[PDB]
Order: structure tokens, then C-alpha cells, then sequence
């Protein structure tokens, strides 16, 4: 036994000693980003997932939406959106042909500037950009789970809609991309606001697809809009593009997502006894709030009365407003995992710590031989990078 383990802390990094056969380490496998993203967006393009290319899609349409946003940085827009248009060009697509439609959800509308920045501005210049107007939407339907589908006009209008965008885990919709580029973001209030219900549902959580009710309910939307064809970005951790997935909204999608999951998913016999999360050095721990990521992705890998080590220094305190006044008096998580115990490992003081409901230990190494103590032969689980690693039974 006896294996070291370091762990970022902050700046720097602090080390825990463990029984080798007592714990188990899981690494995300970070991909390079593509050297030439746009290269990749055309080969995913002649090889679209299952669909016929845009070639034999598109022929003779007159109206094409591309669906882009920035509710979600860093956009990939400019980088996919170009490579796009030149495939509808070939196909004998025109400029007035083609429209590009920013989902802005609730969010104000985009400057001249701003819409520049997302598209290029070459295609702001051939290409109408359209801001997503949330006052004039189009019932389309009501999806099983009750959410009236009213879709802006301008998609809406549209005889073929492109969606693009990032694909990545997601804390509640267990991936982005796909139909999510749709609804809610290019849908009115009401659909907003009935479809966002369904983050706190039990089956809301990363990862997770199938019996996934805000990622089922996305894609049912999704399809009562009839959207056509995805271009997503698969990202890494430093947000460059590792992979473009293209084609039909569902499957190219399930494609772009085990991508994701060959990098951050780790999948795991059964729940630890006590799990050791780092959120990977500063400033991923820059404070609690942001600290959460981490806690958020361990909390599936703890057993039910187990201990998590959550291992961040927070140097700059608590974090948002609405989150911190919640803990001393968004912070869904820490709430949810409080069926175990969470030791904070960081730069309060024990007062502190203990205000909050946090166990409180000077050291990593320290909290670990507390807990170990109150367990017999526990399982450990140790993320070095908890912020981007999945540990998924």
C-alpha cells in the first residue's frame, strides 16, 4: 500500500498518503484541441452521423436557420458558422438563403459589435444575424412532460433550421448541444420557464441521458420545432475544439457525447465510503461558489452516510452574493450532498467552516485519517481534477 497522491491546492498543491489497495484514482483524459478547427467542422460535415449530408439535405431550400449563441462562453460560432455557409453555398444556397438566428434566452439583445464577434464579420456582412426576439414566438405544440413549445418566428419560418453549438457535460441537461441549442434559447418565456421546472428533478444531473427529464424534455421540444441538423463543438477542459459532430440532432449528438465521456467519464463499480475531490489549483477554487463544480461531480460517488474531502482553498471567500448570504443564514448542491459529510479543506478558519456546515481539518491527510477511522475497510475514491472528472456508477 502506502501510494502518495498530490492534490492542487490553490497555487500550489498539498499531498495525501493512502493504502494502495484501500483507494482508487481517476484522471481525466484531456485531449489536445484539433490543430485546424475549421478543417474539422468540413470533415464532419462530408461524414454527418446519422443523416445525409447537407449536400443532398438542402437542395432547393430557401429559408435556412443557423441557430447560434453566447448564453454559454466561449462560443464556437465563428469558428463553425463559416465552414457551414460554405457547404450551403456549394449546394447552391445563397446568402439571402441563409439566416443566422442568436438565442438569447432571457438575455438582452446583442450590439452590432457583439454579433460580429459571434459570426465573423464577413458573415455579418453577406448574412442577416437575427437576435432572438422572445416577445414574438409560434406555439408549435406541448411536450409530454407540459411544456408549451413557442418558438421565435424567424425559426419558426424557417424550411430548414441548422443548430449549433458546444457540447460538453452539463450539471442539469447532462449534456449541452444537440436540441438544447433550441430550447430554450430561441423560445418565449413560457417555454423558459415551464422547461427550467425540471432541474430539480432527481434524473437532472450530468452524464446522464435517458431518464434525464430536462435533457428528454429539451429534445422533445426540439423535435416538435423540427430541427434538421447539428453542428456541435466538442470541447476539453481549456475550451478548444477536440471533435466535430454533425448530423441528425439526436444521434450525432450521442456521438459528440461519448466523446465527452472517453475524456471526464469514470465509471466506477459502486459508491466510496469517502471520496477526496480537488477542484485542480486556482482558479478553479478561487471560492466556494466556483468550488462547487467540483463538489457537484463528486456528490454521485459518495455512499449515502459517506464522507467527501472537498480539498479548495477559496481564496477569495465564499463567491456570489445569493449563494454565500444562503450558507451563512444556487447553492442546490451542498444541500443535496449533506446526506454525507463534507470536510472543506481551505483557507478558512475553523469557525468558519463549521458555520457552514463543513467538517473542518488543517490538512487533506488529516481529514482523510478522521474519516477512515469511522468506516470499516472503506472504498476511496481520490479526483485530482474534480471539477472536470465524472465518477458515474
Amino acid at each position: 500500500g502506502y501510494k502518495e497522491i498530490s492534490l492542487k491546492y490553490g497555487k500550489g498543491a498539498v499531498d495525501v498518503k493512502i493504502d494502495e489497495n484501500m483507494c482508487t484514482v481517476l484522471y481525466p483524459e484531456d485531449l489536445p484541441g484539433v490543430e485546424d478547427p475549421m478543417a474539422e467542422v468540413s470533415r464532419s460535415l462530408k461524414d454527418p452521423i446519422g443523416k445525409a449530408p447537407l449536400s443532398d439535405l438542402v437542395k432547393g431550400k430557401k429559408d435556412v436557420v443557423i441557430l447560434a449563441s453566447d448564453i454559454t462562453r466561449p462560443s464556437p460560432s465563428h469558428i463553425l458558422i463559416p465552414p457551414i455557409t460554405d457547404e450551403l453555398n456549394r449546394a447552391g444556397i445563397s446568402d439571402d438563403s441563409i439566416k443566422i438566428v442568436f438565442g438569447l434566452g432571457y438575455h438582452r439583445k446583442h450590439t452590432d459589435d457583439e454579433k460580429k464577434t459571434l459570426v465573423g464579420e464577413e458573415v455579418f456582412n453577406r448574412i442577416k444575424c437575427i437576435d432572438h426576439d422572445i416577445d414574438d414566438c409560434v406555439y408549435v405544440g406541448t411536450t409530454k412532460r407540459g411544456t408549451p413549445v413557442e418558438v421565435f418566428r424567424e425559426v419558426y419560418n424557417a424550411d430548414f433550421i441548422i443548430a449549433t453549438g458546444n457540447l460538453e457535460l452539463h450539471y442539469k441537461a447532462g449534456y449541452s448541444g444537440g436540441h438544447k441549442a433550441l430550447l430554450p434559447g430561441v423560445c418565449s418565456k413560457n417555454t423558459i420557464e415551464k422547461n427550467h421546472a425540471l432541474m430539480f428533478s432527481e434524473g437532472a444531473m450530468p452524464g446522464k441521458i435517458d431518464g434525464n427529464p430536462m435533457r428528454e424534455d429539451i429534445e422533445e421540444g426540439g423535435k416538435l420545432a423540427r430541427v434538421d441538423f447539428i453542428v456541435n463543438a466538442v470541447l476539453n477542459s481549456h475550451k478548444e475544439i477536440v471533435k466535430v459532430v454533425s448530423g441528425d440532432p439526436i444521434k450525432a449528438h450521442r456521438e459528440g457525447a461519448k466523446y465527452i465521456d472517453k475524456m471526464y467519464k469514470r465509471v466506477i463499480p459502486e459508491k466510496a465510503d469517502i471520496v477526496v475531490a480537488s477542484c485542480g489549483g486556482y482558479p478553479k477554487d478561487i471560492n466556494l461558489y466556483q468550488a462547487q463544480k467540483g463538489l457537484d461531480n463528486a456528490q454521485y460517488s459518495v455512499k449515502d452516510g459517506g464522507t467527501i474531502i472537498l480539498v479548495a482553498e477559496c481564496r477569495e471567500g465564499l463567491g456570489e452574493k445569493l449563494f454565500s448570504d444562503w450558507m451563512v443564514n444556487a447553492a442546490v448542491i451542498c444541500e443535496v450532498l449533506k446526506r454525507a459529510d463534507i470536510y472543506l479543506i481551505s483557507s478558512f478558519d475553523r469557525s468558519l467552516t463549521e458555520k457552514i456546515f463543513f467538517k473542518y481539518a488543517k490538512t487533506p491527510q488529516d481529514a482523510l485519517d478522521e474519516a477512515i477511522k469511522k468506516y470499516h475497510d472503506p472504498k476511496i475514491l481520490v479526483l485530482p481534477y474534480a471539477n472536470s472528472t465524472l465518477p458515474y456508477v
